[PDB]
């Protein structure tokens, strides 16, 4: 199983990167080459937020970006009905203001409430870059990107079905 | 055998979910093709309740839903004799009010007291849907249901005897 | 050999039950077909009581029922010599008052004191059943008994000598 | 060879017995058959007392009896030189008094101090028996004894060197 | 091939040394004989700082000394862009002072802040010796250095890529 | 080949003695045969002290005795440069006063401090013995000494490099 070994060793690589509590993680994806995405995506985001963005010491939420012509509004509605709230980065819905998408949330401890658990954007509309470079960048099926830099960890994969990523990221045991 | 193998992987598949103290779990069962049902059901429920609805942080109790012409009146008395109080939803005798079958119970810590430990209804009398969606829906031997949804996890199975499921859900440790 | 594997398989079926501090356990035993019973009975009881009936959380004590025409007085005197106390259920006469044999003891947390550790009786002289049915009903070398029911867990064995049981109930580490 | 595995088997039959903090243990030994008794006796008693009689929770110290013709004065002196104190049972004369030997010691917690850490005698001198019977009796290279009873956990071995016994008593790691 | 074993052994030799919280560690590196160094150095240094210089019990920051004609001005800026502060020993002028480099930093516990995390230098510019001979010295592709002494725990390696050393120093999980 | 097992056997034999905190240990050494002694002696002593004489619960420091024509002064100066302090038993004069070498040090808990960490002396000079006998006596490359007695654990080895002992005594992880 040459391919299965790829996933197993890749899972063993990324261990220390995800042990930390506070880190700036960023994801990019392309959905035209992932089978059964529209049905499989919300379960994924809820599982990730439940493991790595559902406590106090988890200061910085993740950023999911997408490529293509995908329609985000419907996904925002579905995630809201699921139970989560997102920072779109918009004021009026015209176009993204960078400064808001990359801001710090309000955190209370007793009782724990978190202003938002995730960030959601599209890649084209996000024109520019942040002030503090990302610690990790996860490129799921995208060849090139503009945030690649020498001093940023970078990972690049090709997955056919999302479950594989759920295994790489300690969310389901069986491949 | 073949079935001996699959159940191990399925037992391992659900270890993450059941660790969460708070969750909404829903069970749908069919007793026509389950051998030796009328004898084992009470013990199954008793073990489940002691495992996952016996403490404080176990907030939301589960929902066992049966399909067919079963008789609940006898089961509720057998259970009261065993020591468990149940929530059917009836106020008057005839029909089920969806709002009362999904309410939150009173919880006293010191000394620990529960208003109830389980909720039980027949599937046909429960005409409607819930305000919030279930997290996990176990469909033991039922082909299709109305509450299937993309954003809701679904595990569908076939089992010969109720002893087969106690292994899957960590109530026994052989087979 | 193969018979040992039987005992090993049993040792596991019974693990979770004994992990519970409080539970109503019952024993029915037949001495006619056990080897060297009168030589080992007291060692067996003393071990069981030390492991499962010597702490405050262990509120419900066990019952040992012996079938056959046997002499309890001598065993009781031996047990008093051994340091234990018992609850025969009798008040100065032959008859066995049932309400007095299934009562709760007095417990003082600091310092540890216990009114009685074990319950002892003879099956012929018990006419009736407890209001709260037993969680476990072991049946060592007896075929059928009256307290068998659908919602009572039953475990029926055959044993050549008592050293075989101690291994099943986690008193002696090896076979 | 095969004998060593027998020793390894005996080693784990005794693990529960010795885990207890308060227990009365007794030993009988026959020097004539053991090689290098005089050379290793003190080392053995010192290890045993370092592990099993060197704390407050360790209430009842052990009892070492030796049969045959042998001198206890030399051993008592060598032990005093080693650092340990012993209870002979004498009140100045040439006769023993059982109450004095089987008495309880003074125990202070802070700073921990023990009136005596062991008991020593010759079997021929001790004419009688104890009020409470031993929980464990270890016969070393002796067949019979008056204190054997159906309600005592008698253990019997045959040894050639004292290094073999230490392994059974969880002191030396290797054989 | 066979090369894996050597590194696996080194990884185990150096475990006790890297457990200690406070210790004076020194590093020498020659870049001419390493592939893709400019790209890796920064991630290497950051991964090292996180594990061994990101607490209050981590007293002495480590020292990195390069060999050759390398340009420090660029690296010292890249590290600031990454989020780190360094001590060079320079006071305005081109000359290097021994006292200011081997200096203890201000550490405030609650809240946690550190004057500096790392020390950087070019070998040839550093003339003299320290006050306390180092506890460990690491030679990476260097044959001889003056500080080699008979009371210093030297370790000499030979590497092809920096990812190897991260394995040796416990930074990454697998080769 | 076989030597690997001899040393691992010894390593496993002495695991119990060293777990203890307070204890009297003596070493006798004969450098005429050991290869590369002057080079590794100080690293040995520092490693040994860091683990067995660096806490407050470690009351008795160890004693290192060396045989033959050898000059201690230089080693004492070297251990001073390293960061340690030794007790030689000399009140000015060359003669060795025994009552001042086996004394108890001053120990403050918070803040920690040790008056001295190790003892060091030549064997020919020490004329006498201790008031209280030593628990363990490690003889390396020496036949017989005057402190051997039946009530002491007299270990004897034969080694040619000093790392061997570092493995036996648990300072180095792997042979």
């Amino acid at each position: 199983a040459t391919k299965g070994r790829m996933f197993s060793s890749l899972r063993k690589s990324l261990r220390s990167c995800l042990a930390h509590n506070s880190r700036w993680r960023v994801f990019v994806i392309n959905p035209l080459t992932i089978e059964n995405f529209d049905d499989d995506i919300v379960r994924f985001i809820k599982a990730f937020v439940q493991r790595y963005s559902s406590k106090y010491l988890h200061s910085n939420p993740p950023l999911f970006m997408l490529t293509g012509d995908y329609d985000l509004s419907v996904l925002q509605k579905r995630l809201y009905d699921a139970g989560l709230r997102c920072e779109t980065g918009k004021v009026g819905g015209t176009d993204v203001i960078i400064k808001e998408l990359f801001r710090r949330p309000i955190l209370i401890r007793n009782p724990f409430r978190m202003e938002f658990s995730l960030r959601l954007a599209k890649r084209d509309e996000v024109i520019g870059g942040p002030q503090r470079r990302p610690d990790e960048l996860f490129l799921i099926n995208v060849a090139d990107d503009e945030w690649k830099h020498e001093d940023v960890n970078v990972h690049g994969f090709k997955i056919e079905r999302l479950s594989d990523l759920e295994y790489i990221l300690q969310l389901r045991s069986d491949y």
